[PDB]
DNA sequence: CGGCATACG
DNA sequence: CGTAG
DNA sequence: GCCG
């Protein structure tokens, strides 16, 4: 088993859900306490689990396993015997838990924001609802949608939202193109939000893109919240007899950029940190979603395929539906 | 022990 | 500070 | 929390 979850496949289903999940819960609660090392750590234990070819049965079969030590060992063991881990079952119930992750949920509300509502006494949505006067404008907009964005977003709903984006892209400049990123291009079945990449097969006839693509949904009435090259929108999605709303990011790269924004809007989230730490210590080149940084000539390397990538990194490639570290 | 990915809005 | 993967 |  390799130590970075770059070098393995992951898909998204596999043999050992419990207890991967049971340390991504303890993943997510050293994040709310900021303490990102403990974060990566269960993070990439729980992933090498993903990856195993079976499923664990007996505490033996950790030996030798990368990211598993005292602790991460203890809960697998724990649930091995018992069923249940008494430290992730007491912070499943914590009131500290359970409101930073109601919090952090919320669109415009990161761990900071969420630490010091929570330092000051407030524990509900109904809480923040009744100070406006504390909110920002993106805040507003995560609450106001809360119900509808904690509603899964199926395929179905994905192809809907392609070809509305896909008729506005092709008004705001003839020849670009959509494609579908995120999670739901890894193979995901559902999601929390949906992911686009914009791009044109003419280097530089992007520029300036999004805000007419923006200009173009709002005046079609779809877009019920939004803020460049990125842009994080809450989208009304028609539905039988009514609508909900649904998060879209929609992303513009130049065509020579297109293959690493692809690479790092496919993710996962984890896969990506893994590529690029990767990059940097083994290989000592700087990775990101617009390039790949050779220091020592001070040159970028081109690339027309996420193939490209994995080959100058030394890497075998991996289909998007094996990075679901 | 230091490191832990690296951007944009 | 938020957002993304 | 773990690796190197
Ligand atoms: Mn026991
Ligand atoms: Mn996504
Ligand atoms: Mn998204
Ligand atoms: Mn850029
Ligand atoms: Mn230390
Ligand atoms: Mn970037
Ligand atoms: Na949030």
């Amino acid at each position: 088993m390799p130590a970075y979850a770059c070098q393995r496949p992951t898909p998204l289903t596999h043999h050992n859900t419990g207890l991967s999940e049971a340390l991504e819960i303890l993943a997510e609660a050293a994040g709310f306490e900021g303490s990102e090392g403990r974060l990566l750590t269960f993070c990439r234990a729980a992933s090498v689990l993903k990856a195993l070819p079976s499923p664990v049965t007996t505490l033996s079969q950790l030996q030798g396993l990368p990211h598993f030590g005292e602790h991460s060992s203890r809960v697998v063991q724990e649930l091995l015997e018992h069923g249940v881990c008494e430290e992730v079952e007491r912070v499943r119930r914590s009131e500290r838990y359970q409101t930073m992750k109601l919090f952090t949920q919320i669109f415009g509300v990161g761990v900071k924001t969420a630490d010091r509502w929570y330092r000051e006494g407030l524990r509900t949505l109904d809480d923040l609802r009744e100070q406006p006067q504390k909110l920002t404008q993106q805040q507003k907009a995560g609450l106001q949608h809360h119900q509808d964005l904690s509603t899964p977003v199926l395929r179905s709903d994905v192809d809907a939202l392609q070809q509305v984006v896909e008729e506005a892209v092709g008004q705001a400049l003839p020849g670009a193109t959509v494609t579908l990123t995120g999670g739901f291009r890894r193979g995901k079945l559902q999601g929390h939000d949906v992911d686009f990449l914009i791009t044109h097969p003419k280097e530089g006839q992007e520029a300036g893109l999004l805000p007419r693509v923006m200009c173009r949904l709002q005046d079609q009435g779809l877009i019920l919240y939004h803020q460049f090259e990125r842009s994080f929108c809450i989208f009304r999605l028609p539905q039988p007899g009514s609508w909900k709303a649904v998060r879209v990011d929609l992303v513009v790269a130049p065509v020579s950029q297109f293959p690493f924004a692809l690479l790092g809007w496919t993710g996962s989230k984890l896969f990506q940190r893994e590529l690029r730490r990767f990059s940097r210590k083994e290989k000592g080149l700087w990775l990101n979603s617009h390039g790949l940084f050779d220091p020592e000539q001070k040159t970028f390397f081109q690339a027309a395929s996420e193939e490209d990538i994995f080959r100058h990194l030394g890497l075998e490639y991996l289909p998007p539906e094996q990075r679901n570290a």
